[PDB]
């Protein structure tokens, strides 16, 4: 079991110029079982590389097949002979592979000073060194080019800011030239139309994280431990089972509340232990995002497609956690927008659930702002109040056009993660009178109003309530100053998208400008 410790391994050499080296090599390999062909093609195992950048090694990088160091075979025929020693396994062979950035000269540009210092650290980290910006003696250029020259140098690589973070993951240099460069009916398909975007939003997290880390057979091994995997993520496929049930018997219906009552029994199940341990996922995120260089690597690929909208792994996380109180918020504008006994009895059921949510004190903190518009709100819906939702921004706002309120009526607008409240002045409490408490999944579209001063600061959404069976302008005035209008409609917008449960928020925002006036 020393001749068999090379067995069914197929080497090629590249970069050996004295022939008395590569001799030894080549009989040692011989002796352990493996065998070497003089050309490189889809059947070699490992190349060894003497030196990196020919011909063999180019096309090596390309397969993604192991290069390696003649310090593998040495230390292989050192231990050929222990018991069921065999020269392929990782955590034997990881320490001889040829480091990613072996002879590769970096540069960067498009990040800041903390980022910019990461990347040259981990370059040093993986072998590599780096020249400040537009050097001869640079064999790369890599850069965050969504910001999007100098140096234009013909030999450099001008990669795309894939390449640095694939090569880290891989743990191996990764290839060049891949980078370079019916009232209450309208109720309802809306409770279906995101309850299909929340489960599109659990299969992104579970086939773009956890699957990928979970898989055997990783380039460069495993990411992350078994168990701080299961920290992570926990429940959330069980999760994804029970809404896709829910979903399924949703859409072929097109009593609701016994839907959600057989499926209460599911929910309590596996909410609480995804969600009170919510802090420590994003503590360990956190955590292996800095401690462990790979999976920063992952998560800068993963991130980066499009399927998540510039959303982080844990704001898409957030989405469970905010997941049921926009329910309820859609089955109580369901039931009164409507035997109703059918919906009451599962919306305290749903309530129910909410108490073995143990409290994080920013969750005190938060609801101590949304009492402070129920408060103020004279008919405020009460249930606004019973969830563990918050309060995002306050906006004052002269209202324009027939809706919601009459022309020319002072309104404020309170935006929570999940909803809009609308109240108007009246004809501190009851300072304000309540209009409508708007399910953020109502709003079809928002607009940007540009600034003619025929009108100013103006801004307008499209919304479809259940009552009136079709689209309707809400035309405003901003008249605070604490924000720029830009940065509000963004605010808008991204909370839009949150409770749709559409990672993509910029599907959203348009700029017109004809319909409104002063």
């Amino acid at each position: 079991g020393g001749c068999t410790s090379m067995m069914n391994l197929v080497l090629c050499f590249t970069g050996f110029r004295k022939k008395e080296e590569l001799v030894r090599l080549v009989t040692l390999v011989h002796h352990m079982g493996g065998v070497i062909r003089k050309d490189f093609n889809s059947k070699v195992t490992h190349l060894v590389a003497n030196c990196t950048q020919g011909e063999k090694f180019r096309v090596a990088v390309s397969l993604g097949t192991p290069i390696m160091k003649p310090e593998w075979i040495y230390k292989a025929w050192e231990r050929r002979n222990e018991q069921d020693f065999y020269a392929a396994v990782d955590d034997f062979r990881n320490e001889f592979k040829v480091p990613p950035f072996q002879d590769c000269i970096l540069s960067f540009l498009g990040f800041s000073d903390e980022e910019k210092t990461n990347m040259e650290e981990m370059t040093e980290m993986q072998g590599g060194k780096y020249l400040p910006l537009g050097d001869e003696r640079c064999t790369h250029l890599v850069v965050e080019e969504n910001i999007v020259p100098f140096e234009p140098s013909k030999k450099l690589y001008v990669v795309k800011q894939e390449w640095f973070w694939g090569s880290i993951q891989m743990d191996a240099r990764a290839g060049e030239t891949m980078y370079l460069y019916s009232a209450r009916w309208q109720v309802a398909k809306e409770l279906y139309q995101t309850e299909s975007n929340y489960v599109n939003i659990l299969a992104t997290i579970i086939q773009l994280f956890q699957v990928p880390l979970e898989e055997e057979g990783q380039r460069g091994g495993p990411i992350l431990a078994p168990e701080e995997i299961k920290t992570i993520f926990g429940s959330i496929p069980d999760i994804f089972d029970v809404h896709t049930k829910i979903k399924d018997d949703l859409e072929d219906l097109i009593s609701i509340g016994d839907i959600f009552l057989k499926y209460s029994k599911d929910l309590v199940k596996t909410y609480p232990p995804f969600v009170n341990f919510f802090e420590m996922s994003k503590e360990t995120i956190i955590k292996c995002e800095k401690q462990k260089p790979r999976f920063h690597a992952f998560l800068k690929i993963n991130q980066a497609k499009p399927e998540c909208g510039r959303q982080s792994l844990v704001e898409l996380l957030i989405r469970p956690v905010q997941r049921l109180p926009s329910v309820a918020l859609l089955l109580n504008d369901l039931k009164k927008h409507t035997d109703k006994s059918t919906l009451e009895k599962a919306i305290g059921s749903l309530k129910e659930v909410m108490t073995h949510i143990n409290e994080d004190k920013r969750k005190t903190e938060a609801q101590k702002q949304i009492f402070d518009v129920v408060y103020e709100v004279d008919g405020c819906p009460a249930n606004l109040l019973s969830s563990h939702r918050s309060l995002v921004q306050r906006v004052e706002t002269i209202s324009l056009g027939e809706h919601p309120c009459d022309r020319g009526e002072q309104v404020t607008l309170f935006l929570f993660n999940d909803c809009l409240e609308i109240a108007r002045k009246r004809h501190p409490p009851a300072s304000l009178k309540h209009i409508h408490l708007m399910p953020l999944s109502q709003i079809k579209k928002v607009l940007d109003i540009r600034e003619t001063e025929d009108c100013h600061n103006a801004f307008a959404l499209l919304v479809r309530p259940p009552t009136e069976q079709a689209n309707v302008l809400l035309s405003f005035q901003m008249t605070s100053d604490e924000l720029p209008k830009e940065n509000w409609l963004k605010m808008l917008c991204r909370h839009v998208a949150n409770t749709i449960c559409k990672a993509d928020a910029e599907n959203l925002i348009y700029t017109a400008d004809p319909e409104s006036f002063e």
